[PDB]
């Protein structure tokens, strides 16, 4: 018999993105910065490295869309489904795509980009949702209005669990 | 935390199915006998429950379509593709569909839909193909006035257990 094996993990610490385009919520630097962030949240408890590529496949591959969108996962217009990202693997594995029909932000007018992005990117690498509250991983928006981002305990051993520390 | 289960299957026990429309070949009882026959297959060696739906959101979405049929695998009339199903998940996961350009029966004339449905179900359980050409979940159809071969029973075992064994 064969069962469908699922990429517990990246057999590579090595992961390439590509930002395939532009939300019309935020400058091209702000998306850029966002998302260089999140990524940051997970390589700097791993060993895991993260580089942009600007043409071509890249692992993790990103976008924004409307509704359906090229996957079968159609969104919904504002608000429910704010994004989603496949688990680790090939082709459509690791991509995130984010629903514009959300309003994303720098800031907190809307959502912000880079929190939900550091959570998607969470699902890009392995993680499942936490039953923590606290955690990144919790399926719940929040924003805590500070500055600056500590990656909770739940998620850090989460991550080390697959990928060990950095 | 919570990291992605090590092969696709269900989280839980408890599935739903909904019979989202009807070939024009059998009767509606014929088709709901042979859909409830199918599952008995699998919940027979496993602690899994099938419960159905007659409208809304179920696990296991059931449909009969031709050609284009709102997924990547769109059938191709007569012969050659006669159903197909997906791995557990979220949306169109554990979906199944049936080329309705095929003749289904509930006999040993055109397709047996039990035959063919028990196979399909085995994909939306997170079974792939067997390689034991006696498996049900082998991938090119023949018909038997059933027993489930051993194949199919340590495949669907090793992801769900055996349920009560006696
Ligand atoms: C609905 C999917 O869940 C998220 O998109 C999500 C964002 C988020 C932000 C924090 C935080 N600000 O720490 C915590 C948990 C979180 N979950
Ligand atoms: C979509 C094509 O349907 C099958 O792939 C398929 C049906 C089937 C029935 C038996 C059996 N007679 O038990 C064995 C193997 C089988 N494979
Ligand atoms: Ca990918
Ligand atoms: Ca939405
Ligand atoms: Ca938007
Ligand atoms: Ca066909
Ligand atoms: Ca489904
Ligand atoms: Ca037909
Ligand atoms: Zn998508
Ligand atoms: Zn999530
Ligand atoms: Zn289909
Ligand atoms: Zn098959």
């Amino acid at each position: 018999y064969n069962v469908f094996p699922r990429t517990l993990k990246w057999s590579k610490m090595n992961l390439t993105y590509r930002i395939v385009n532009y939300t019309p919520d935020m400058t091209h630097s702000e998306v850029e910065k966002a998302f260089k962030k999140a990524f940051k949240v997970w390589s700097d408890v791993t060993p895991l490295n993260f580089t942009r590529l600007h043409d071509g496949i890249a692992d993790i591959m990103i976008s924004f869309g409307i509704k359906e969108h090229g996957d079968f996962y159609p969104f919904d217009g504002p608000s429910g489904l704010l994004a989603h990202a496949f688990p680790p693997g090939p082709n459509y594995g690791g991509d995130a795509h984010f629903d514009d029909d959300e309003t994303w932000t720098s800031s907190s007018k809307g959502y912000n980009l880079f929190l939900v992005a550091a959570h998607e990117f969470g699902h890009s690498l392995g993680l499942d949702h936490s039953k923590d509250p606290g955690a990144l991983m919790f399926p719940i928006y929040t924003y805590t209005g500070k500055s600056h981002f500590m990656l909770p305990d739940d998620d850090v051993q989460g991550i080390q669990s697959l990928y060990g520390p950095g």
